[PDB]
């Protein structure tokens, strides 16, 4: 039938989606800026659709409750028909791939460690062998699931510690984890994706850093409900933008060009 | 109908597929070893199929002739029904995605520069601004297409030079490009994927090196003919092997564990 405005679910996560200067006085998509705001515009252009950006109601990426079997976050919004597409730093994972469709990836990342500068930690193994410095992950996302599921000895040991630590080491948003690192005088380290870690490293007050190699290697993809007719065109659009160098230009624009911690 | 042996197309490209010690006396899949031989076994196991490894007849990755519109290489073998799946360092590209199906990627790479140690080149821009050192790419693959298509000034300048250089700067196989670098006393640099570059850097006589950052960022995928029923299971298998850490273990096994240029 007739063309319809595509509902895009996304998440307020710097620098992917941020509230634009003077947003309270603005309406619709003009309220937002960031890597994924730019990426949504480019995809829409190449695919020939109009769209409305919406911020995911529960502020989550997406996990399936083992009791109720219900998905939350952006994944849930796709699964239950509340959005047509997710354009966000949404990690391609096995359990998600079973229930939604994903484009080829538009950005690579791995789990990484964020420390307050000077903290004597260089690796996951270092974290796992000490008790002076607490550490945790985001709730309802792929990093927490990575630890929950890992059979790798070091990561399994870390999960056994994290899942039972009191007070809780988990946070609801990336911003909360970053704030916890910054205020904890070296006594909290945060496990988060390299992309977000490297962004924060270039933001004032320039008091955090990424340490060690990444723990894994994966990608973010644009997601649609399983079988959605939008999927094929969106996937080709990602590959076209990749090949044109536009994704590289956007990463540079939002990570480094406006970095606040020097050249 | 009844289960049938899956024909796998692949390419003799170290360390993805190599001839095993004493192969002349061996038969079938036992003739071969390497990253993709191991990966094929793992995928077959998870997907529940028997398979026969075959080396692509024309020794090419795959390009579409602009005159005849016919695809060659592994892509052609899928497109014309000569193989059921390609398990190889086959780059996911837009023009390929239009004609075959790809899994999510199993390995990341970017175009990179290989030099003979001591060659005074640090970047693509360096290459583009000098005439002492020739440089080229592999035929019938994604690297040559990258330059042919690029609108980025430096890469367009490099293509204008390469496409008309005499004698030809292009090679038929990666091994030929590597040999050309090694024998040319610094006067030839080779543009090839970071994965192959980093492998060769750890092989005797340890006379080459990767210089500069990568020129782009992309992935290899497992390919099937468009619409093949095998695609869904194979894609989940890649994600499962990724998440289990098996792909990382295999990269380490074939690149670094048996590296010949020190620890
Ligand atoms: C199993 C794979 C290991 C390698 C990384 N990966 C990816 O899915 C991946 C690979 C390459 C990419 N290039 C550009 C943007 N996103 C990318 C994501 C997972
Ligand atoms: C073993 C470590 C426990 C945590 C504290 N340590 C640090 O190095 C450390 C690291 C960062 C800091 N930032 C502000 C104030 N104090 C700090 C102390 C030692
Ligand atoms: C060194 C570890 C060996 C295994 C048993 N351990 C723990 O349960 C343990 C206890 C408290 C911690 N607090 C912060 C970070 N990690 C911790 C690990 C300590
Ligand atoms: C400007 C360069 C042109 C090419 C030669 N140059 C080199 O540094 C160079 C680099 C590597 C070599 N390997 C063996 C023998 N000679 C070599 C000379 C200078
Ligand atoms: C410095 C370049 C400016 C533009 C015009 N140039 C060429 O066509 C040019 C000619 C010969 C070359 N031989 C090896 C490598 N690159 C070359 C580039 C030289
Ligand atoms: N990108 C992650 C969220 C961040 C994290 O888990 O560290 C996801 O899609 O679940
Ligand atoms: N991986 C490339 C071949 C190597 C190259 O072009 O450098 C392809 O799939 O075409």
């Amino acid at each position: 039938g007739a063309n319809k405005t595509v509902v895009v679910t996304t998440i307020l996560e710097s620098p992917y989606v941020m509230m634009k200067k003077n947003h309270e006085m603005l309406e619709g998509n003009e309220r937002y800026e960031g890597y994924c705001v730019d990426l949504a515009a480019e995809i829409a252009k190449h695919c020939g659709f109009k769209y409305k950006l919406t911020i995911v109601g529960d502020g989550k990426y997406g996990a399936r409750d083992a009791d109720t079997k219900i998905w939350n976050g952006m994944v849930g919004e796709l699964v239950y028909g509340k959005a047509d597409i997710a354009i966000a730093p949404l990690t391609i994972t096995y359990v998600r791939e079973e229930v939604i469709d994903f484009s080829k990836p538009f950005m690579s990342l791995g789990i990484s460690i964020m420390i307050k500068k000077g903290t004597p930690i260089e690796s996951a193994e270092d974290l796992s062998k000490q008790t002076e410095i607490a550490y945790g992950t985001l709730d309802s996302g792929s990093t927490k699931e990575f630890f929950r599921r890992s059979k790798i000895a070091v990561f399994d040991k870390m999960w056994t510690y994290m899942r039972s630590a009191e007070p809780s080491v988990f946070v609801r948003t990336t911003a909360e984890g970053v704030a916890r690192v910054r205020k904890s005088k070296g006594k909290y380290a945060y496990l988060l994706e390299s992309t977000m870690n490297e962004y924060i490293e270039q933001r004032k007050p320039c008091d955090t850093m990424k340490v060690g190699g990444n723990l894994d290697s994966k990608g973010y993809g644009i997601a649609t409900p399983k079988g959605s007719s939008l999927g094929n065109a969106v996937n080709l659009a990602v590959l076209k933008l990749s090949e044109q160098g536009l994704l590289d230009k956007l990463k540079n624009k939002w990570w480094y060009d406006k970095g606040e911690c020097g050249s």
